């Protein structure tokens, strides 16, 4: 019955469900959640590992003693339960300090505190076990034109970046980082708002092989893009480091819902694509359970983030399993898509008559993508009507 | 009077004016034009020259010899006028045997077919001095997921555009490439969405330097995308190598409106960052007008679309002389926001206290932004309410 | 296996398995289907009628034998396969002389034309046994804010309904009308955006009972509506008249993808709630199949449409008989929702302390929604993984 | 220039200059206003009055003591300026105990409550003047499907509004309410989403005259409306009661961007509208000065609603006064739009030749409709560029 097991890779953000539910337009619904706690009540509902921003672990400002207590607590219970760290990140955007961002704040003293606070955390999430160390610029961007000159930002965007290479090479660190794109909100728009300006920002950089891209389902689905397309791009560019998953109802705020609800077809194609992609990494869960829920509901919801990744999981795999859809896949020309356009080279393509002067157009025109009823095999698939 | 010259570079597509008003649920509301008379007549309003898909100069299935006399009648009245054709492209997108895309499509012919018909219309575009060839993959994409492998698609897409930068230089032509990203319309989702899916592809082609992107105002604004910043990041990259001009309400179909029409502070910010950039390509408007219009009315839209960028060129080029304006900025620190952050290094940086233990959050998080007097200065002069 | 039978009341417009994949970007794929061939090849899928706009039957401009000739061959093909016509609609927006509107063309004589064009088709409808007469005035609004007087437009709105009402009053006739909203496309902004205005637009007509509203599932998702609870509220005022369905993926050009495609969890709720109210009209599908696929791609298009309603129809009954869904709905308080909340009337209500001074907001506030639950149980029902 | 005087009718929420800037992403950055400040600030800036909630007076769970004390001290603000309270509304979103909504929360306990807490404050509303009282149903809707059966809620929120009526009717109040759509945020989907939705259910309320729309700029354009449209048909209803102004960048979070930012040409529309048909209610401002700002910052997006509505309406005027615009409305033939369609009557329109056999229907199609020159004009004179 779709029981999620660490084997599953499933793994979730201590703000997710420990989101207290304050919005703009409400107060907190539910009380703080000890860290130990979730890791406990993760654990048990068959998650693989937690992340962190440093201060959902240790409270903003904190001695050193509240912080290294804070911090042997929780590795008690990562201890404890076994559960792991793959991935941590820093807060850049709570506090009134970032309100204009941290790398890319007008002033130059808040990109270096910026900076600083990163890689104090980049030594934490390395002791904990972190493997990618992501980076959300939620506070980099502006409301309004003459705010922020996007060129000189992005110059600053690569020094950080930059800088934040040369730190983990220097220390012989394994992490990798991952740039989160969003396009709007907090900010009116935000620096490098999808994943195709992510991607492109870090070929730019001094060593691009230590950085990729985090996607989330809801950030791309905020553009009305196509998530699905946009982790093909990041896999063809070897780039999909990390992936945070939820749901989303199309254009509007952030919604972050549980997975498998919002774009519930995207989901489908979403789970296909990383498992024939063979994608390795965590499936990482950054959502919030709606604030009219008690705790009850918070381990429910956490709970069918992971029964919907494995119910598609299993739709997908009988989907490309079946003899009818391979049959449909063929008929569509999904395996001539897979072949060169031109091995044979330029020459050969501009000396070759059949594909000019001896093409029948109107043959070619006439013939059926079929993708129709390869489609409907996908949605009886998806709905276990075959 | 805002009057535009040829030495503005302003130009317009054949297709543009020449649009006949066919929509998805409307018949052509206006008669075939001449691209003689449309050269004759963009000429008597001001413009630098025009730009054409092959099919618009050359009908489709056109004999060698009808090919001929179509160019040669073209190419007296940029004669007569001395209008110039900058930019040229491929209709890859109308005839039916393109339904599943041209470089893209799953069927392995058409792909080497449109190819071909690529080829034979860079040769045209290099005989009438096309200094850029326009690539809009307005078929690449899908309706369903179970479509159109991305990946592969990808593939198909660079091993295209690999060999098409192989002709230009087989052949010593000087020619470079600008890919026109769009997110939808006509297909569901279209593959590289957004300028930043664009740039990102381009640093994976064999010879990325003969290739950038084309913008498209509308373009990015139907993904709800600020086309300021994306132009931004464009020209960061060195990148911006042709643009298209209009205007866009929002999320919906492409509208191709007029310059200025759509977002016009937008369309105000769009021209600061043109003008001060530096930018010297050509400003090429790819605008429909209304079907409601007769032939009046093409040519008021038309030349409404100079008209617009002149007067936002004359405001916001008084924004920035305006000695209260740069105070403005200075207050917000736009300036500083041009500093390094650590050129003094990744060692100096993490000695320093003054980035960390002695940095006053509190005395930071205090200081205002001033973004809202910047921005009622920048309103007050688009509005000229200075 | 979810085979459709004429029960079920299926229909299609002939525009639908009829369209011949003209897209604003791309000429025709497939060729012109007569009439008498969709009637006979929708009854072999099991639908129960077809609906028309006036120039699907009869080409616009034909003679009285031309227009006699055509009509009587598709009457002969209901007669041969016992294929209803339940409801039917004129074409006011193909033609360039609506490209302005018709009922709310600035031009008198234009919506004079409209009326008379519009009233014909009636009785034509009412000959074929329509029920329902439709209007989507898809040309009634305005690319720029200068171009219509909406309050001016609107008082041309009501005049041409109550005249339309007043006609078949006088001619005895049962037909009502079903306004269409749609927010925009192909004009910038169309009156009557959203179910909500066609509904308060409706209430000012002189004879409201006539009038209902004509739902299309992408109409209300290009405004990122919720299209549940629009027809939710078409319900509460008794205005269903006719629903149109159709896969639209969020904001953007309107797609009319088979229904199921696009929101499927969206599809699911609203034939819960069709299913739940006891909506007895046509389940009318207004979809386009792409332009990608031949006829044979065409029927299984239609197909599916039927199809996914069906399975839909059995996970949503599933959902609402299973005792565990009938627990959650209960420990939400979907039942306490359904109770007055003060039958006991406004004095009673003032004069109760429990509902003021001495109501508990703090442990009213600390009880949980159960609202995660009973949405993955929902989720269960809709992939069959219970 | 540009200076308002309080006969302009310019209001302000206390919460609008008073967001001390928290959003859900970031904690507050400004510390809390005093209201009697905020009434002496605005007061000094040209405005007319002020409107709150109930809880911006009066801190939710006062006791009755230190609510008069609250109230004496705002209403001698008042008396020493002369300023004005035109409208006030209830808070029924922010307190955890309405994380489910207020009218229409699942849990009748909660739906009497929020009755209560409406009925106290419509009497302090009275006492201050107010001619309007507000409801903004933030919490009125759902994340999920199953949680809010629709037909439901709108009994509930149709018997809340009517309890309310009677209320008013029964103490002889003048008051009047105005209901305030919004599609999104906090709820997945709010209930009444757009003006339309609310203008259909005021029709079927017990008492309808009592009620009308308080439209806001930002919260149709959150749906992608045109709100200059939806304005004109509740004008055309006669239930304009109130308006809320304020920016928006199209489909995204509610940004309460000052008025004449986000869709400046749609501001320019909306105040020639309103200016135009006379309306003579309280300009009101619902926006937030950004968290980037201070309070001088605060206190300049303040001025910069009124300084933006009064460059409009000075645009607006002159374009309307412009002899050489008139003459461009007769070439489009807005005045034509206003004549009736068929005062002739039925019949005479069934018998008129000249509405259908003589109708010569390829001359009214040749007929350009000159909207581009028109808009150019409106263009122009936005600008002040003619
Ligand atoms: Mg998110
Ligand atoms: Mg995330
Ligand atoms: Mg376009
Ligand atoms: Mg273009
Ligand atoms: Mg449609
Ligand atoms: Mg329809
Ligand atoms: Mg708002
Ligand atoms: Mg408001």
């Amino acid at each position: 019955n779709y029981q999620p097991t660490p084997e599953d890779r499933f793994t979730f953000g201590l703000w997710t469900v420990g989101w207290q539910g304050r919005d703009p337009f409400g107060d907190a619904t539910r009380r703080a959640l000890d860290p130990v706690e979730s890791v406990r009540r993760l654990a048990e509902l068959g998650a693989h590992g937690v992340t962190f921003h440093d201060d959902d672990l240790i409270p903003f400002g904190s001695s050193d003693s509240e912080r290294e207590e804070h911090v042997k607590r929780f590795r008690q219970a990562l201890d404890d339960t076994g559960m792991k760290v793959p991935m941590a990140t820093t807060n850049l955007f709570t506090h009134p300090v970032f309100k204009d961002g941290g790398f890319t704040a007008n002033d130059r003293d808040v990109r270096r505190y910026a900076l600083r606070k990163t890689i104090r955390n980049i030594d934490l999430a390395v002791e904990l076990g972190a493997e990618t160390y992501v980076a959300w610029g939620g506070r980099e961007g502006a409301e309004s034109g003459g705010a922020k000159d996007v060129r000189d930002a992005l110059d600053r965007m690569k020094e950080a970046f930059d800088l934040l290479g040369e730190y983990v090479t220097s220390q012989g660190y394994d992490i990798r980082f991952a740039i989160e794109p969003k396009p709007n909100e907090p900010r009116g728009d935000i620096l490098l708002p999808t994943v195709g300006h992510a991607l492109a920002f870090i070929e730019r950089l001094e060593r691009p092989e230590l950085y990729g891209v985090n996607p989330e389902v809801g950030h791309e689905q905020m553009a009305g893009l196509n998530f699905p397309h946009g982790i093909a791009q990041a896999l063809w560019a070897g780039k999909l480091f990390h992936i945070d998953l939820n749901g989303q109802n199309g254009i509007k705020y952030d919604q972050d819902l549980r997975f498998g609800a919002g774009d519930l077809r995207a989901a489908f194609w979403l789970v296909d694509l990383l498992e024939s992609a063979g994608y390795s990494g965590p499936r990482h869960f950054d959502f919030k359970p709606p604030r009219t829920e008690d705790f009850d509901g918070v381990w429910a919801s956490a709970a069918g983030c992971m029964r919907n990744y494995l119910i598609l999981k299993e739709r997908a795999a009988a989907f490309r399993a079946d003899p009818e859809v391979q049959e449909a896949l063929r008929a569509s020309r999904l395996d001539e898509l897979a072949r060169p356009t031109a091995a044979d080279g330029l020459q050969a393509l501009l000396d070759d008559r059949s594909a000019f002067e001896e093409f029948d157009v109107d043959a070619a025109a006439a013939r059926g993508m079929a993708f129709e009823r390869l489609d409907q095999l996908a949605m009886d698939h998806l709905l276990g009507a075959r």
